[PDB]
């Protein structure tokens, strides 16, 4: 089968795997909707994660289940699937304690263009199948549910980790799409007054449809700065970082209250620490809780949030700017991520089969 | 000064008292607008918190300071507030863990109609004025802003016990206008479905502009019956209770999946027990948590909810179901939430002064 | 093989069944140390969770490995484990959400003398091996490691439940092995005064050794009473319940202060309902959390308490009571926790087998 | 009336101040027991938290209560006290969203001698006397009670923000007398191993009285490396920060597992930013919660600990190195803790009075 690998840092072009068995609990699957992720940009030119030989990309995918282990039980041949980034192995020590995503080890839980081949092939293996898989709602269109898969459940976490309550003051600091989505997440957890900070016209004007208040766009000045003012001084309540690099973190202090919580949901690239503000951090005593987290993934992750879509609480359709059709698309989507042009939030591509809606 | 007083069992009417004295940290306070609440009709007609003498009612108000103690420093003359219903004492025990709406005991916070002279006077009192009171924002509506006092903020503490998380199925037991606010408040919360447990067609209706999704009335049967019909007896993930009487209790945990929260804000006016069904909460083991609490109080309360309708993520207007003038038509508006008739929500009493503007 | 079974409500007896299958995740374990619990009698002799036939008994053991599945990773034929009561479905939706207790339904993850066969026979079905067997520990005792499947576990987690903080004033209602356990539990999550509700002297005597501070036995009079006397009128913190009966939810209701937490462990076996006493529940709105629930299982939590033990902060030894020898005695066994004798806190059973040192 | 102030960086000198204004809250307290911090060092020495004007420095007293204003219902002339040295303004915005060590701003609740006259004078000053102080147990030491104002407080606090679960395994960085209390913090929270990193022997042989297992000396090698070592590379569960400076961060983030806490309460003296490292800190993503907090305060926190003390739970007596006689001699006291002896924990100074027993 045919796959877009990361050949080596800096590297990447199509290549032919063997078709990865399937055991007890796996399914195999073949992709109908994909979308590419800005992690994948840091992971093979920026090499955030280290080296990587012929690892297949992408880790956003809707499905169809095209094999199945003898122990699985919740899906067959045929069925569509929405399949999260975030696959954990279940009964491993990490999520016997509340952190599947760190499932076997710190990232663990991200399998998908981490370490193991990723979903933009023709074929790719899913492990915990039943565990990891949800259904389709018959209501939701592919397109829109590849959005669920990362940047729904990243930009979401980044609102959870950042502990946003009932009409808190909030800043979101970076609007690509998991930012956006993280403004989104804040308002659904009640936030009041949300600043949204980005410079883009049109991730500015969707932020505003999410639930954002204010944008802050750094050429009108030190975003902090612009901040302090428009709080008169006070800062906000609670921040989720979702873009920038290891500076931003400094920035988040700087404009937080004592006794609140900064959620981080970016992976940074590069640098070799995060520097915390020592006096900004109250000398080590502020309570300025810092939090950084990979989402969250498995089937309940995603059904709770297809739910929300089902119900018309939840539109994905405003994060997808570009349609691409054909598996060889994701070679050109990736690209748009690393150059990322001004009208650039996430493109998705299609892929049709003869048999998509007879296969069993 | 005149005050509508219970004067003992089932009996109500007006009668003179002192203007309160005003201490180093209180405020005194004019009314500008006043509502109703069913919780008076159970402490009055049905004896539910016990006999009472001479006590002024009401507990919800928008006001106006006529005098402030030496050691008040956030208010002056002239200022317009928003009175909470609870009104802590936040120094005392209970504060300093957490639940200061029991502050001095149980219910303690609750001082207004509950043992202390509430607001249905042409003076009222409001112990630690500068950490109980906020400023009535410029763009909020007087009538508009009365909701916050105890509806908005015990229907969303309805939301906020039940624990409730981004995609949860919910459901509300009872419609009236904490029920409007506890769906409001669980879709603030990021609830996904919503069933709405009322008869009464503009309570229902209502509760499908704050986010309700299903309707649950009685008259098609059992409510618990409906609800997993339409869960596939799977049941929902939270319950808020915001009516209904003891038995409601019983019904909240034959409908909700094990390992939820119940969230109780119904002030529960009869009855010696409240039974919880054995078999159904998991013969003690099902990790079913009942919560059941007064809602929290004081400004910084007010000031979070008010955000809300600041930035126009929460319609509050929509519970007011009837608007009188003056003073005395407190005592037609009580009388209201005793005779319940189709029409209504709550009523809302203005009240105007000829230096309403002036004052200082 | 033999094991002793519930053949009927009220009727016991050893019957044979095949060995179970060992699928490919599974591990087939024969029992080296064995207990029997109340539990146990609840299901037979009350009918507590319905009826069954043919039911192989009991749900503690310390085992060695007869057999491993073939995608069992951590364990091999030899190895000796601790053997949870609950053994989750780590997969299951429940378990994603954070109650793997009730993977698969209410009480799903206490399988073994639930709904499956336990332990109380040569050789026992253990699913999930590697995510629910944890390695026997060199300086542990099988007789004291035997108390960790259930006692230790259920037992902190009624302090847990009950959201024990630094320095609170904590009741523990029920002191048998299990309230014991909540005692000690309550200590190691820093509980400074403990009141121990129990009337068996030896029970009695034990709780002191844990960490109690006052035994309070109903032969000096009321209870409730006692503990607010003690109290001077502002009653407890906390309240743990592991025993007694549905009544004694009303007893904990009543010494406890306003916002606090009461954790049930004890299962319930008689009784349509739970009556919650309306009035001192803050007639609905007293924040008395009431919560209830199924102990943690699994590796992690055995090889997290089994620490207590292997750093001497722990002993269970306390714990054992009556010492038989041989798999015929579990019936012996079974017998005195439903006929209480004086003597009584928890039997342990000792199987040997002339390979236990050298199964591989 | 003569006081120890903090004269300007680095001088420190008695001085005469007016005796405080008593408000209607207020009480005036005059030493009885008072010990020198280390923060104090950091504050005058290294200039820390900005230059001062004549001071008082201290906050570390059991105190007898000298006058108390007229709104006081809980204190009288004559009564003894324990002093904390976080004295919140309980009705500020801080407190009210459950942060009252930050009333009125970033370490707002820690006035004495951060911004306020603190405990080293004649008399001295305590805002919201009933709320901020705990009358002293009959069965605890002066001396032994002046432990709880601070160091149990915060080093208790550290255990807190590090979230320790029950069989944690925890590190616990520094050993100096929070250190001590952050290992026997730890070990109340329900740890079962426990490393305390520190070199003085004495520190080390009191470390394992409270509860340590293990001591990490650095003159065997990196502390990371040797706590790697022990944890068989998989880290600790959670850490303790109660000393070092702001390269101890990256120590705690290396040694500890992903999906955790690290809790510090050291005061960060020097440096401009606490350096995290991305690539340990999981590129963003490890969730390795970072938490730095200033200790609670006030009556509560005070009683809840010293009953620990009163049950027999917690013994504060070993922290005591050195005992003085005069209220002179806290400068002589201060200045062991700005010199630092291999002997040394802390000091306590015990000053008496002709009527401190018959003071009324
Ligand atoms: C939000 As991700 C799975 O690209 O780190
Ligand atoms: C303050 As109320 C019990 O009427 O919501
Ligand atoms: C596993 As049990 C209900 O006997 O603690
Ligand atoms: C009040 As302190 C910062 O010396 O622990
Ligand atoms: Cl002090
Ligand atoms: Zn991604
Ligand atoms: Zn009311
Ligand atoms: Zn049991
Ligand atoms: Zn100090």
């Amino acid at each position: 089968m045919k796959g877009l690998a990361m050949l080596g840092i800096g590297r990447i072009g199509w290549i032919e795997k063997k078709i990865p068995e399937c055991g007890p609990l796996d399914a195999l699957v073949r992709p109908l909707a994909l979308a590419p992720c800005t992690s994948d940009t840091h992971t093979v030119w920026a090499g955030a994660i280290g080296d990587r030989h012929d690892m297949i990309l992408g880790h956003e995918a809707v499905g169809q289940i095209v094999k199945v282990g003898s122990l699985v039980k919740r899906l067959k041949v045929g069925d569509k699937v929405i399949v999260p980034a975030i696959t954990p192995d279940w009964g491993e020590e990490e999520s016997q304690r509340g952190y599947p995503m760190h499932s076997g080890g710190m990232l663990g839980g991200w399998k998908f263009s981490n370490f193991k081949d990723g979903v933009f092939s023709e074929v790719f293996h899913v492990n915990e199948a039943d565990a990891n898989l949800a259904l389709l709602p018959r209501d939701i269109k592919p397109e829109d549910a590849v959005m669920l898969s990362d940047m729904v459940t990243t930009g979401f976490h980044g609102a959870e980790l950042a502990n946003i309550k009932l009409g808190d003051t909030v800043c979101v600091i970076g609007i690509g799409p998991v930012g956006l989505m993280s403004v989104a997440g804040a308002n659904h957890l009640g936030a009041g007054r949300i600043f949204a900070v980005g410079s883009r016209k049109h991730c500015c004007d969707i932020a505003l449809e999410y639930g954002a208040t204010d944008i802050i766009n750094y050429k009108n000045g030190d975003i902090v700065e612009q901040i302090l003012k428009a709080t008169d001084g006070k800062g906000v309540d609670k921040v989720v970082i979702a873009g920038g690099d290891v500076h931003t973190f400094a920035q988040a202090v700087k404009m937080i209250k004592p006794g609140s919580d900064i959620g981080n949901v970016n992976y940074l690239g590069e640098g070799d620490n995060i520097p915390i503000p020592r006096s900004e951090w109250g000398v080590g005593m502020g309570h300025k809780h810092i939090h950084g987290g990979l989402t969250p993934g498995g089937r309940v992750r995603m059904e709770k949030l297809a739910s929300l879509i089902s119900t018309g609480k939840l539109d994905t359709s405003k994060l997808i700017t570009h349609r691409f059709e054909g598996l060889e698309k994701v070679e050109d989507a990736l690209m748009l991520m690393k150059n990322k042009p001004a009208d650039l939030i996430k493109p998705v591509v299609r892929i049709h089969y003869d048999d998509e809606d007879t296969l069993h």
